């Protein structure tokens, strides 16, 4: 009822990206642990974001679940880098994520609602918008933080910003 | 993204006009302090809402920064009356102001409609929409009732009002 | 009773103060969760800030009924500033605030003491005198452990300030 | 040391009226529980005042013992009426009352003012000047409640301010 | 019913005796607390027994109104003395009041039997007649104490009395 | 801020005076617990008022620190004696130490008045002017009780007021 | 008994140099609470060394009394500065105190040595000797520290031993 096809689909390409997100945060969480990085807050971070990020994937598969559609999955392709370079880095490449994730959630919604969807606009509304502003406005905070203290090149910053503010 | 310089904008008229409710559920209060008024439920109900309305303020100063926006705070306007002459008139001072931010906020609803702008719609519809409605039909509600019973020239009306209704 | 008309003038005035104390901490507060502030303890400290001034301003207004003056509300000028520029720029704005505040206090126990309203001098010196000279003293502190770390151009002095003293 | 005789005789005379004043207060308290009045609340509320005016004067006795000043009592003059004619009669009387309470309180700070006696001016200002203050305003809320409700001719207005207001 | 005009007057006249045993005893208090006397105890012993006598007032006060007589208030006259000049004869007054008031409430009782009031002859017998009789032994057993111990020119005897006896 | 030269200098000398209060106190406490005197509970209560004037002299301190003056410390001076006789003595030599105090803590509030220093007033008023009134107090009803008992040449009498007035 | 009046003169010579170091960090602790200094925890660490030292005067003064000696006051001269310029400054000080207070230690226990008085030497070896190597031990370590880390002219330095090493 009311579900239109393109919407299936459309969910079935957000259900991936959600998967990819996940993946880069697991990648990032592990170059973290590396002995030659060993910022093992920054590693914490996010492994906890890669695990959101899966939840975030499982939802849209329930919502395909209950509309009556069929759930589609494609290959989860690898992060774009295998060495994330600094703290700093993993931040910003973090932030642009997010900021793409957002905007074809933003597409997703102009969609359903192209469609006369309010169900699936309610859910994106409900789930997704405003957990992807307050997680473009907290890695923002984070990067002009590092930014400020000098990071990656002044050797106290990327520390002190993994000892205090993700400490907690 | 997705933030429009109107939106901005009208996010701030927005702020300026729920600390103006503030202020003015503020000066209420201490009017039914009054040792010539004397209704201290009425008094502690309108300090109250004038609380509530600083809290509706910060939820969209918190959005303007989340967002990316600029706050930009202007004079917060003295209330029209110091004297609000009754318990029966105060409230009906209420009901109107009360009317004149949802139609300020269905405005700005409007507006984020056109932008395409759903985060802020449904930001609107979550903490705004409903609690003015609800603040409306109660403010109606003992507008009625103080009608009803005879407010104020009935000297009995205002005080039970006071006793019953505003003691909880 | 002994309640000079140039009295309840004089406490109408400092309300206003207050009351403009509180708005200038509460830009301070959401200037410092900026996506290109994110001092998160500079913003609670001035929140805080900002809700103990109002509480200055409604002791006033309480006293203006005990004695039987008459509050007159007047606008609630904009602060000065909607760019505070750095955490240690707004507290040696806060200092000079306060400072202001504290001679505007001083002046208003000095007409009380040449109307002979012991009763207010009393109420201006336990609740106001002294609050006035610890708040500065506190921001007094605060600014020169932020010059001599450093701030703002230091880029690790504002961050360790906001964790250490700030964050309690 | 630094108590002057003036200052002596002006306690003394401040314990007496402090003591009329309880004497007053107990006259009214047990009108209120007359067969032809029965206001049990009203009755308990000016006993409880007769009270703390007891304490009143016991404070002053202490601070002339703790001065080193000798303690002279006087007779303790009968109220003026043994009938208080209404609870809205009652509450005129205990309003006047308080007044030239506090017009000898301000009195005689005025005089310790004088004889340069801050340790007086200071007792007066801590227990006394802001309890009268106080007392003057709850008094005057009483009376304007009553006046508005009708008292004492309305038959309702007596017997409801006794359960609602000072039932408590 | 059955409550004669001459128990009314006389049951005014007690409740005035009353009132002054507890100013007699008030004016104890606060001479046993002056620097030049300094004993504690006899202060706490005469401070309660003044409080006593407040309640004996009260229930006569009550007892006028439960009959249905009318209260009628006189001045209440200050004590004999300012200086009680010692323990000692603090102790002996303190025996002769009581004596006196013992005499007047059986005065009183002899009145209420021949008038046929059982009723007030009950209650001057129940919360009366015995309360008096222990309260002239107690005090004659502290007079016969502070008698043998040398009182009051034996420099420990009412240092000991009040540490031991009156301590408790 | 309106902290005037000539208080700021008051203030270091009443520093210096509290401190020597608090060596006079401790120079005593140590006298009693000397084989040859053996008052363990004179010994005790001259400590406890040993250890309450350094806390006089550090409040002031603070004082000085929260104002902006600066703390100019001297020499604290040894005490007059170092046999101080007998219990009595040292009461009477404690009860004129505390009226010195008192007058220049007198002479230091009428410095504050005439230099318009309403928060140093206030400051002296709540912490220092009636705690001086107190320990005045209880120091001549201790001097008055030892000469009553027949102190120090009466062998009894210093020995029972350390076990009873002193042990508490 | 075995008590040399050599060594009655120099206990009484080690109470005046404890009082002496007691009053130099009481000094210390105040200039650290300045509005121009504002290390709060360096402040509280010479706070408690102060009382220890106060601590350590009484130990002796009672070890006087016990051995029958005749404790002699002398006047407890001021601190050498007044201001202290740095944590750095402040703690090498209290370093040389501590150095200067262990060698007349020292120096006492070899007169009691050569007196041949066992106790006297036991005394200071069971509440002085080590006490005096463990505080000359940790205020190096904290000389040490400050100054590797850059005190007094690197502005992070002082601050964060502050917050860190003597916060707890
Ligand atoms: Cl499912
Ligand atoms: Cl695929
Ligand atoms: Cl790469
Ligand atoms: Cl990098
Ligand atoms: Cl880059
Ligand atoms: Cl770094
Ligand atoms: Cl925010
Ligand atoms: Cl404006
Ligand atoms: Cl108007
Ligand atoms: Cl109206
Ligand atoms: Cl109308
Ligand atoms: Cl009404
Ligand atoms: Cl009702
Ligand atoms: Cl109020
Ligand atoms: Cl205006
Ligand atoms: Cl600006
Ligand atoms: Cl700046
Ligand atoms: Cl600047
Ligand atoms: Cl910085
Ligand atoms: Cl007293
Ligand atoms: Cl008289
Ligand atoms: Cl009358
Ligand atoms: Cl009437
Ligand atoms: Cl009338
Ligand atoms: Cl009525
Ligand atoms: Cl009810
Ligand atoms: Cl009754
Ligand atoms: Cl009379
Ligand atoms: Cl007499
Ligand atoms: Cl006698
Ligand atoms: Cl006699
Ligand atoms: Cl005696
Ligand atoms: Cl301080
Ligand atoms: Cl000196
Ligand atoms: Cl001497
Ligand atoms: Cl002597
Ligand atoms: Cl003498
Ligand atoms: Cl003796
Ligand atoms: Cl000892
Ligand atoms: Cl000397
Ligand atoms: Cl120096
Ligand atoms: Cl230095
Ligand atoms: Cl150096
Ligand atoms: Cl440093
Ligand atoms: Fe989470
Ligand atoms: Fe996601
Ligand atoms: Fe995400
Ligand atoms: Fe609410
Ligand atoms: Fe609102
Ligand atoms: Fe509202
Ligand atoms: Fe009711
Ligand atoms: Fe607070
Ligand atoms: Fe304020
Ligand atoms: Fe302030
Ligand atoms: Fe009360
Ligand atoms: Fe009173
Ligand atoms: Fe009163
Ligand atoms: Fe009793
Ligand atoms: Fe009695
Ligand atoms: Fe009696
Ligand atoms: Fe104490
Ligand atoms: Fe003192
Ligand atoms: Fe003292
Ligand atoms: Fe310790
Ligand atoms: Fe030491
Ligand atoms: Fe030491
Ligand atoms: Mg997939
Ligand atoms: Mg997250
Ligand atoms: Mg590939
Ligand atoms: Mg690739
Ligand atoms: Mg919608
Ligand atoms: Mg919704
Ligand atoms: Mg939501
Ligand atoms: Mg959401
Ligand atoms: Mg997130
Ligand atoms: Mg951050
Ligand atoms: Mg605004
Ligand atoms: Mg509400
Ligand atoms: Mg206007
Ligand atoms: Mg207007
Ligand atoms: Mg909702
Ligand atoms: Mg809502
Ligand atoms: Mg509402
Ligand atoms: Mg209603
Ligand atoms: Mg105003
Ligand atoms: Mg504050
Ligand atoms: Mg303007
Ligand atoms: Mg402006
Ligand atoms: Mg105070
Ligand atoms: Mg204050
Ligand atoms: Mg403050
Ligand atoms: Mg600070
Ligand atoms: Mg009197
Ligand atoms: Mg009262
Ligand atoms: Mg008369
Ligand atoms: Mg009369
Ligand atoms: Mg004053
Ligand atoms: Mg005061
Ligand atoms: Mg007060
Ligand atoms: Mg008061
Ligand atoms: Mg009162
Ligand atoms: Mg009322
Ligand atoms: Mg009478
Ligand atoms: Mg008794
Ligand atoms: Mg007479
Ligand atoms: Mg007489
Ligand atoms: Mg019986
Ligand atoms: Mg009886
Ligand atoms: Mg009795
Ligand atoms: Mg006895
Ligand atoms: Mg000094
Ligand atoms: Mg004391
Ligand atoms: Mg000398
Ligand atoms: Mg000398
Ligand atoms: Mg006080
Ligand atoms: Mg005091
Ligand atoms: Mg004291
Ligand atoms: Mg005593
Ligand atoms: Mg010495
Ligand atoms: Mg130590
Ligand atoms: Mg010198
Ligand atoms: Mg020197
Ligand atoms: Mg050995
Ligand atoms: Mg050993
Ligand atoms: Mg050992
Ligand atoms: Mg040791
Ligand atoms: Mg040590
Ligand atoms: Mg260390």
């Amino acid at each position: 009822q009311n579900f239109h096809p393109d919407s299936e689909a459309a969910i079935n390409r957000q259900i991936n990206l959600e998967l990819y997100a996940s993946y880069v945060y697991l990648s990032m969480a592990y170059y973290f642990s590396r002995d030659d990085v060993a910022l093992n807050n920054f590693s914490r971070y996010f492994l906890h974001q890669s695990r959101e990020e899966t939840e975030h994937a499982e939802k849209l598969m329930r919502l395909q679940n209950q509309r009556g559609g069929r759930i589609r999955l494609q290959d989860i392709k690898k992060p774009e880098q295998d060495d994330w370079e600094s703290g700093l880095h993993a931040m910003e490449c973090a932030l642009l994520l997010e900021k793409n994730v957002n905007q074809s959630l933003l597409e997703l919604h102009a969609l359903a609602s192209d469609k006369g969807d309010p169900h699936l606009c309610d859910f994106l509304e409900t789930y997704y918008l405003n957990e992807q502003v307050k997680s473009i406005k907290e890695l923002g905070d984070h990067v002009h933080n590092l930014v400020k203290m000098g990071a990656p090149d002044a050797g106290l910053a990327e520390y002190l910003f993994d000892t205090h503010t993700l400490g907690n």
